[PDB]
């Protein structure tokens, strides 16, 4: 029943904005567009809980003049998709809220903006569904180091509960944490990319390329007959989510060992890399589902050829398949959840396998695994499995600063978790329908 | 004037236990003995502040049977100290913390063991005397190299302060940080030599050694018609300190690019060498001081003749006077600092003069210089400097993986320094008098 959707984790004792009545108008704000928010969210404003009425396109070209201002902010430019192009994109920054909820009945949709948690404690958002904030790089060549439009970034924050959302692609991460976030827990959540349809997002980026090759000179190459890449196969192949949960951003600082994150109860469809990707703090992840099936498939249409006349002109192009990843110190355990189509699920090094300060720990428990039709269950640490931690020599793994995690929780049999979380009440936003109040509750 | 004391450099976001209660006795404990310390930092106690209440002596032999567990080990054997040979010597080994800090509210003294801080992070040690953790060295005729008692060292640890400490004499190291450590900070500490008082931890060992020659063969040497030392001699020329910080202990490892350390508002007392000694990293040191004229002065008890007669049995007794070094591609920057009696300030490469890979990179900034009653203000760089780096081809200096420090911090005047350094609120524990809490923040 209910109970399942109880906040557990990190988040722990997160209350949010409260259990406040929708006729407190002073601090249970309904928010019907740009302006109602702005007004909601700004700083010291008092506002407990906010109520998203309706889907909200907060793109800085298209909200209200009156929107145009704290805490809202213009982002970086967007420079190829061709709706953004016309919308605009915005950064939202919520700063110094302590017990904060932000919720929708029905699961609305946030769209062309960023949203940065700062300098706040026990936030909770839920019932929300992120969408429109990817555009294809031309100007980094495949890296997305230009536009770093992200939907959630945490940064200094303290106690913060993500759940029933839903995130599709995005320039840059999904969910990210930051400068020494701790008490994070995301559960019950949908992180998927782009599946191709005829009127994708996706698919209406390309087109407008398509008509218009020599304006984009990476796409142009790519379809070029030194590649050879068909207009299609570079929608499958743009369709997975590069990044996921980037969880402490700068390398070996110390204030990374103070992030603590819980995921569970997620569904990480075509997501290339960082679920999550750690450094020096601690995370935990139970019962999530990694299934990168259809990023394993698009990679079939890059043969090693192929790749390597992208790779010759400076191009990044493909397909990452990394899984869960600990770095720096960094302690990650993941338990009982299904992993499909990852070809390296757990690693423990990204910077340089020889220097140790570089490697994190690491531990898969009672996992379901499948590569390329093969199937596995079990751990990380037996012999030959292939859940083990690659390519660093292996620091054992323990938490870091206690001996057992600081929470209890419920597991679920991984055998039973994918259909347990595509049902229609699973994981995401717009899935679970009861009384809006509920939305307001940690516990059922 | 307050925020003078604030945590600046590369343990900047460390702020250790936090700000506890005293009266939260689960975190915060109250340590009156070594059984009490035992408990308290235990690996995963969870303890966030250790008040240390009074002295401890924590040799192995003295300290009780319930303290005789880990954190605590037995040291390598006192084998000459009479003291030591009675009391033992402790290792305490600091593991797996995340957020601690240690201090005392007015100046207790660590005495009879060292302390060694290894895969922890954000580790604060304030407030402490450190003392009675040297021995003379016949094992290794002079070189110190058998015991390996050090006062404080750092091991793949991330963010630790060390501040408002005072050091005496150790057999090895004062404060030395390994493995890979980073966002190490050490400021307003003393760190010092036997004063040769006549019952000086220095004369207490030297007397036994008196009374007993034949037992103790290299010290029997020196006070024989070969070489002609007397009793006062060999105390005035063993009062000086030999090692300040190792920063990098293995050659050309590469985790030594990782370590990054700031020693700002440090008094350098009779120190004969390693103010700091780095390899590959990145070191900074602001607003100290190296006074070495009482080691100068000790230094001229021993003629050519002399020397000459010491070397020749393979003994090594004498007086080192080196200042800042610099190896193996690190950068050293020393600035707004007073060096005194110090012959070879400045450092580049200590293996292999004819070999590159071994030098490292080093500048002074406006520091005041004096040599046997010398008088120079100015930087590393200009024509005829006294503080030019030695004796390696010179190798221009610039940060090893940033152009700029990634922190701020306010410079004072080096001509003023000495005096605010050694007033009754400057350098070392023991010396500032505020409310107890005060240990706990870095900033005021």
């Amino acid at each position: 029943g209910n109970a399942d959707y109880n906040l557990t984790g990190f988040s722990q004792g997160n209350t949010g904005g409260g259990v406040i009545s929708e006729s407190n108008t002073a601090v249970y704000k309904k928010v019907y567009n740009a302006t109602d928010l702005a007004l909601a969210l700004k700083k010291n404003s008092g506002v407990k809980v906010v109520e998203i009425m309706n889907d909200l396109n907060l793109g800085w070209n298209e909200i209200p003049s009156a929107a145009q201002t704290s805490p809202f902010a213009k982002h970086n430019d967007a420079l190829t998709h061709p709706v953004l192009k016309q919308t605009g994109v915005s950064k939202i920054t919520v700063d110094g809220f302590n017990g904060l909820t932000i919720f929708s009945a029905n699961g609305s949709k946030i769209k062309h903006a960023a949203i940065s948690v700062k300098r706040s404690s026990n936030v909770i958002i839920r019932n929300l569904e992120f969408d429109e904030l990817w555009e294809w790089d031309e100007s980094t060549k495949g890296d997305y180091d230009k536009n770093d439009w992200d939907y959630i970034t945490l940064e200094e924050s303290s106690g913060v509960w993500i759940d029933h959302c839903v995130f599709n692609k995005a320039y840059d991460g999904l969910v990210d944490s930051k400068k020494g976030t701790s008490g994070v827990t995301i559960s019950w959540s949908t992180f998927k990319g782009d599946d191709g349809s005829p009127n994708s997002w996706v698919t209406r980026q390309i087109n407008e390329m398509e008509a218009n090759k020599a304006s984009y000179p990476m796409y142009n190459y790519l379809r070029s007959s030194a590649v050879g890449l068909s207009k299609e196969d570079i929608i499958a192949i743009s369709g997975s989510q590069k990044k996921g949960h980037l969880v402490g951003a700068t390398s070996d600082e110390s204030a990374n060992a103070n992030l603590s994150i819980t995921l569970h109860h997620n569904v990480y469809k075509d997501i290339q890399d960082r679920m999550p990707r750690l450094r020096g703090g601690n995370a935990h992840a139970y019962n999530i589902i990694m299934d990168a099936t259809d990023a394993r498939a698009a990679q079939t249409r890059i043969t090693s050829g192929m790749a390597a006349a992208i790779a010759s002109k400076g191009y990044k192009f493909g397909i990452t398949s990394n899984g869960a990843i600990s770095t720096e110190s960094n302690a990650v355990l993941v338990e009982k959840s299904v992993i499909k189509d990852v070809q390296y699920p757990v690693r423990n090094n990204q910077t340089d396998p020889t220097n140790a300060t570089y490697t994190g720990k690491i531990r898969v428990a009672d996992t379901i695994y499948s590569l390329d039709g093969s199937s596995f269950r079990g751990s990380r640490d037996t012999a030959g499995s292939p859940l083990a931690p690659v390519p660093a020599a292996i620091k054992p793994f323990s938490w870091n600063g206690f001996s057992i995690l600081p929470y209890s929780y419920q597991l679920d049999d991984p055998s039973t978790l994918n259909a347990r979380l595509t049902a229609s009440n699973g994981a995401g936003a717009g899935k679970l329908s009861w009384s809006k109040d509920n939305w307001l509750k940690t516990s059922y």
